[PDB]
């Protein structure tokens, strides 16, 4: 169970749905309509998320970055 405080840079959500190669570990399984944490996000490079107990490396073309906002109702 989560221990009650979330430690993530973000949230990003699958739309388009990938596979990595049956030798290729480090890539992660993206599928639409899935959730990634993101651990951690570098100024210039990919980004690393965790899914399914496995954290990787995925694009963000691929996902969609959800940005609340500054303001809100």
């Amino acid at each position: 169970g989560s221990s009650g405080s979330s430690g993530f840079c973000g949230r990003a959500r699958v739309h388009t749905d990938f596979t990595p190669s049956p030798y290729d570990t480090d890539s992660l399984k993206l599928k639409k309509g899935d959730i990634i944490d993101i651990i951690s996000k570098p100024p210039m490079g990919t980004w690393m998320g965790l899914l399914n107990n496995k954290v990787g490396t995925f694009k963000f073309i691929y996902v969609d970055v959800l940005s609340s906002g500054p303001s809100s109702g």
